[PDB]
DNA sequence: ATAACCTAAAATTTTATAGCAAAATTATATGGGATT
DNA sequence: TCCCATATAATTTTGCTATAAAATTTTAGGTTATC
């Protein structure tokens, strides 16, 4: 625990109990401080210069702020567990990264209601992307993270009710494969109604489907969405499947859609979306599965006194 | 700092630039700490089970379960700073309150539509308290706190456009009086419209002003609602007449008005109207002048997977 | 002749917060004054 | 008894920022299917 990495690999330790892309995100920290000169640094005389310096050589090296603000993070609870040992006395990574560095991040815009169309317009049609045409229609229509899109089964259908039960992921990671995720609580657990639109996708998904390949993971088979292959899709699967869809729609048409148009991108569109309906936010809250309301508040529109003018009329 | 009271002591020096109202609510806690044991204990032979035994004598005391929270929040922070400098290692304030004692908290019900309607009528018809009719109109209609409305004046209302600019509060205490309280940055300043009945009211409340003595303060002066002796009213002013008329009131009809039909109720009916008649909560959040939107937000119910469903439903 | 899929690897984004008191509002004891 | 004002006391309302996990997306290198 005297030098940076040997904090920070003693706090992997007392704090183990994570999943599998935690240990990939604390490794690839861990190959950053050890090319780093902080890492071996002895944490009784990493100064608060020290820490801000790094941060600059960071975002040198290429790092998004992001990623260099969360590396911080972890960075500052290593050297908190060190300051409750008594190891050093004061933090030197409790500054704000914003005095240091400028947050250059591109900020994420949904899809607009005229680009929504257009672009399922463009997927039905085209002889190659049509297959998935329905999980997009699905996406769109109920704000469900790509993950959850492919961990669902026959299973978790209620056509009776047309309801969609989600409460597990389908993820997938170099040497271990597949494996199912499910929450701790029942609060990670929620329903989605399906419209008109999300059922037929569904039904169409259904009576579609062929070639799967024996495929029982924790209990789980009969996936809906699958690969050439006959094994369920995965998170980077439609992500590569949306790289080359987007730059096929923009060489087709004149305007082309944002560079951030990711299946991510469909749940934010869906929030916005309904949000701008003047969507209830704690009902919006349930649907999306976010564990505080303020994190659903952020995709409604900031307000001003116009706004609140012709509101506060609407409702007199 | 060694004894608890010389280390609450020391923390009230510490952070000086306090309002007066704070510092009424320090000397509060520490005329506690000198009429309790825990007082004069010293810093390092107070353990957890002190500080059990401690909220167990303010709760036989009868303070409220806020009020012990609150003061113990205080104690938490004085032992935080006590750890970062004097020989401190455990804080034994780390601790929920509800663990020790329960919450006898009285939900604030609102009032209903029929009750303000019959509320508002006998205020008109009794000859006591009819010149207070206006003032309540506003509180309704505007969602006010107490004290921003007895900081209104002239200038603070724009009759071309019916825009109320809360910029500023007037408070009095005893011993320094009258002072204007004002935000540090502009967004504590907000500016609410006026319908209707609060138009009219504001015309009310200037055409039928007299007696007013002279009063200038930080250059505001021409305040709107005063009291029989000539100089503004106060929250104590106005907290002290709801009482008297909420016990007026309940003596003539059967449906008695919940216990705490004060001020702050009629802020509380405005806030809770709104947000039931599904209101922008960030539209709302402006209108109240909140710092943080998680307040908003509590006054919308909690939703279910039935109500989710429903909205989903609406905007399909 | 070019994408189109697949995967290990690397990068980035999404997700997630009470409470380490201030500072307001309200109730009460007290007394002089106006009403029933 | 009720109103009013006020010092005192009690109670309620209010305010700021993440002491990283765990996802999703991109990319380099390669093979395979369709324009």
């Amino acid at each position: 625990s005297m030098t940076v990495c040997q904090l920070y690999a003693k706090q992997i330790r007392h704090r183990g109990n994570v999943k599998h892309n935690t240990k990939l995100g604390r490794e690839r920290l861990m190959r950053i401080l050890e090319q780093d000169r902080l890492g071996s640094c002895p944490i009784d005389s990493v100064k608060l210069s020290d820490a801000k310096e790094w941060a600059l050589r960071m975002k040198e090296k290429g790092l998004s702020y992001k990623t260099i603000n969360n590396d911080k993070r972890s960075l500052k609870a290593a050297f908190y567990t060190a300051i409750q040992d008594d190891c050093i006395r004061k933090n030197p990574f409790d500054f704000q990264l914003s005095d240091v560095l400028d947050d250059d991040t591109e900020p994420k815009v949904p899809l607009t209601p005229a680009q929504e169309e257009s672009f399922l317009s463009f997927i039905q049609g085209d002889k190659v992307y049509q297959k998935h045409y329905d999980a997009i229609v699905i996406l769109l229509g109920t704000g469900l993270k790509i993950s959850e899109l492919c961990g669902l089964t026959d299973k978790d259908l209620d056509f009776e009710n047309r309801v969609i039960i989600v409460s597990h992921q389908l993820l997938r990671n170099t040497g271990v494969g597949y494996y199912i995720d499910e929450p701790k609580t029942q609060s990670g657990v929620r329903k989605i109604p399906m419209n008109e639109e999300v059922y037929q996708a569904f039904q169409r998904v259904i009576k579609n489907r062929k070639g799967a390949k024996p495929f029982i993971i924790d209990g789980y088979a009969n996936f809906l969405f699958l690969k050439q292959n006959g094994y369920p899709m995965t998170a980077v699967d439609y992500g590569g499947m949306f790289g080359r869809l987007v730059k096929k729609y923009n060489k087709s048409h004149e305007e082309a859609l944002p560079k951030t148009t990711t299946p991510h991108a469909m749940r934010h569109t869906f929030c916005t979306r309904l949000a701008n309906a003047g969507m209830n936010p704690k009902a919006l809250q349930y649907i999306m599965g976010h564990s505080n309301i303020t994190m659903t508040l952020n995709y409604y529109a900031h307000a001003t006194f116009d706004s609140a003018r012709a509101e506060m009329e609407r409702l007199a």
